[PDB]
């Protein structure tokens, strides 16, 4: 889930 969601934020911005 860390990974995950870290993740998403780097792609959105």
């Amino acid at each position: 889930a860390a990974a995950a969601l870290a993740a998403a934020l780097a792609q959105a911005l």
